[PDB]
């Protein structure tokens, strides 16, 4: 099996990636999150924004699987479903996936009052909260009305002292059994143990491509806590709750942009607040796919993608954006921090004080649109090999608009 | 890096085979749970029951870490310090890993009045709560005083509500904050950025063992939910979180007993519920290593075993407790489940109403103490073929006594 990781805050280009390779595969699994993710695809200029909708959808011939350690709206599921034809038999959800109620988005909006920490407002945090619980529903638990009536019954004691502080509906508890009443036919027959399914996948030498969410510096464990996402995002992560082992990871390609960005609160060290970040943020067109807020943008930082790539594996690169950045004069790199008089190489688990220490580097006029590496302008090309000669790991894929199409492979 | 993981509910030998084999490696790291794991050790008629200490402590040499995913009660962590000489530099926990607050072990007792899921009742499950929620306190706070007054502070605002109904005490905030004042000095000096300790050390080519805890049907995402742990328990968790990556895993160890157990509630298709499964927890000393709580008792499944091998990737197996087999006539394994006449081969998601279907093997007398293949009964080795043979795994390691040197090595 292989992977798709971001290596930055999200938002490096997943979608384009997985779409650009998924036709020689025969899964493809989105395996943590919800519909916090955001992947844009776009193909002949027609444009799919995807939440919990593997990559894959646009190859009938792919089987599309979200897997056990997602968080699943039932409803955004089922709007995201009817956009495509036939997807019976070419995408199955996990028995074993836990279901984001209603609940979970307000009790996201009314702690983020307190918390700042600028989450999707989603209600991704509390279901993975319930998970740990052990309280939260279960997909398969929408396959028999006996036991979701009895795990609803519970969820409505348990909720109601908080029904005035998290401005629950007066009918939350009618409102809630009529929605799984509409929604459930409709995901039900999706349903399935992709566990063994992709066991089984796995046994028979079946391609399998594993789609990541989020990025590395929004791991729950390893990021920018507490200004991350509560599941792990690493590679690792695509082979704790699919069905599949560590020793069945194959490639694992970073994705990863020729800036940065992130939306939400937390350390940014290469973020650029001048009106050079205005311009990335512009021409890069960096608004949340989810919920259209601005993205910071700041410079690429080389301590930050040496950390995740040592922390995912990455067998390749793909570098991103690249055409964003023509045009600018000069490209900064953040290379090291300066923290209090010391230079620091190595990312730190704090990072407060830490400064970027930038190499600047000579720009490029007109990238967008290239799709052989001969054609790229020299400038171009010294970046990537600068970017490949620091990090270690040979970038492979260069992309240089939003368009499948628009895509070196080397 | 290698990997021992629990294939089966928990307390398997992963304490005696781990400090077996410690003696080859430069790291031994605890990756996930807390104090609700309890692995043996004895040697030389002295035992050690080990909490979150990793099973290297009694190699001096090696370096014993606590890594990122781990969920730290730091009175009970220094109580474990306090029985071994000059841990200084030769053990490390994660500055990223979180801290059980007494409020997580009363909430814990709370809810499992009504969710009887039978939990070790040590707050394992809350503490991870509160890391979902972003709110949980991590051991590098207490480097930093100001830093744990001000998250102190919110912890007291948000658990108003629960002060009655969770039995807090009237000077629970005093309390707390003397808690800290009193063994945040003994553990800071252990708190360490273990993330890079570990990438540096996959880097330069260091030994590496992972010490799993809890066993693999004990998993928040593929166990039998929700009699789980709310931490994942399989080989890829010890990759998510560390500073690993999937690539650096070689060897993955699979500690299985010749016979199963679990404690707590939850599905056991081959529990033994006659005086035969009295016997097996009378001759096996079956009581909680923490909890004391006598253990469910019953015949090995292969079907999970299966199932817990394909999500590991296991290289190598451990068969553990042969010799409290000893005299008994017949031995049963369970090979299938049978379900409403229908024969499962494969470990479904959902253990309603699955059967055990039995083959019996002939017993043996005197395996106890054994430490050569050529010293086993014909009829152990004939169990052994079988065990191999069905689950497709080499039984690398054969334990014949709770004694490290009473162990075969193949
Ligand atoms: N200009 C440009 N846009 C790109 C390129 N690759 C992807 N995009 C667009 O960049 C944005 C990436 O954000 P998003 O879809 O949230 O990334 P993901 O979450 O990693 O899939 C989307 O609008 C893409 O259509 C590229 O090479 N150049
Ligand atoms: N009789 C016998 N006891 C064993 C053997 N291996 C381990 N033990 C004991 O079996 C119990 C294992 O439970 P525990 O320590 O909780 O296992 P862990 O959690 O996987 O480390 C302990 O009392 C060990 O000392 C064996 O081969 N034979
Ligand atoms: O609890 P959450 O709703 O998950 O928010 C926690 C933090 O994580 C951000 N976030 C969540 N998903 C993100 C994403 O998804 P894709 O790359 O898959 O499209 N890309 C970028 N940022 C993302 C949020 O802005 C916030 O900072
Ligand atoms: O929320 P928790 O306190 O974790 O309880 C959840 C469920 O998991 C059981 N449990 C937790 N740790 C266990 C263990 O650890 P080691 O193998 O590492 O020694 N061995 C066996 N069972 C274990 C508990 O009995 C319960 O069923
Ligand atoms: O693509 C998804 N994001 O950028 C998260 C968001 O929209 O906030
Ligand atoms: O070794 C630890 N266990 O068996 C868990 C418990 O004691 O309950
Ligand atoms: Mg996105
Ligand atoms: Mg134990």
């Amino acid at each position: 099996a292989d992977v798709v990781v971001g290596i930055q805050w999200g938002d490096e280009g997943k979608g384009k990636i997985v779409d650009r390779i998924a036709k020689d595969y025969d899964f493809v699994v989105r395996y943590q999150g919800g519909h916090n993710a955001g992947h844009t695809i776009v193909h002949k200029g027609v444009k799919h924004s995807l939440h919990l909708m593997p990559s894959g959808v646009l190859y009938p011939k792919c089987k599309n699987i979200i897997s056990s350690a997602v968080v699943v709206s039932v409803k955004d599921l089922c709007e995201e479903i009817s956009a495509f034809e036939d997807l019976e038999n070419r995408l199955f959800v996990s028995d074993r996936a836990h279901v984001i109620l209603p609940y979970h988005a307000k009790k996201d909006a009314f702690k983020e009052k307190s918390q700042n920490i600028g989450t999707t407002k989603k209600g991704i945090g509390p279901c993975y909260e319930d998970k740990m619980a052990r309280s939260g529903i279960r997909m398969g638990d929408l396959l028999d009305d006996k036991i979701l009536e009895e795990k609803l019954n519970a969820h409505f004691k348990a909720i109601e002292p908080f029904k005035k502080a998290y401005d629950l509906g007066e009918n939350y508890e009618k409102d809630l059994m009529g929605y799984f009443k509409t929604y459930a036919p409709k995901i039900c027959p999706f349903i399935k143990d992709t566990t063994s399914m992709l066991i089984e996948a796995n046994q028979k030498g079946e391609k399998i491509l594993l789609e990541g969410a989020q990025g590395t510096l929004l791991d729950i464990d390893l990021g920018t806590y507490p200004f991350v996402t509560s599941s792990n995002t690493t590679s690792a992560s695509a082979c704790v709750s699919t069905g599949l082992n560590p020793k069945a990871i194959n490639e694992v390609i970073g994705i990863t942009k020729a800036y940065s960005t992130r939306v939400g609160n937390g350390p940014f060290p290469s973020e650029d607040t001048t009106p050079m970040g205005d311009h990335l943020r512009t021409k890069g067109a960096e608004f949340g796919t989810t919920t259209k807020r601005p993205r910071r943008c700041g410079w690429l930082d080389l301590v930050a993608l040496k950390y995740a790539c040592a922390l995912n594996g990455c067998t390749q690169l793909a570098l991103m954006k690249l055409d964003v950045l023509d045009g600018i004069d000069a490209i900064k790199v953040c290379v090291a921090y300066e923290r209090k008089g010391e230079r620091l190489e190595i990312f730190p688990s704090d990072l407060k004080d830490c400064v970027p220490i930038y190499q600047t580097f000579k720009g490029w006029e007109k990238s967008v649109g290239v799709r052989k590496l001969d054609d790229l302008e020299p400038n171009v090309r010294e970046y990537i090999r600068f970017i490949e000669k620091e990090v270690g790991v040979k970038i492979r894929l260069i992309s240089t608009s939003p368009e499948r199409e628009d895509t070196i492979f080397l």
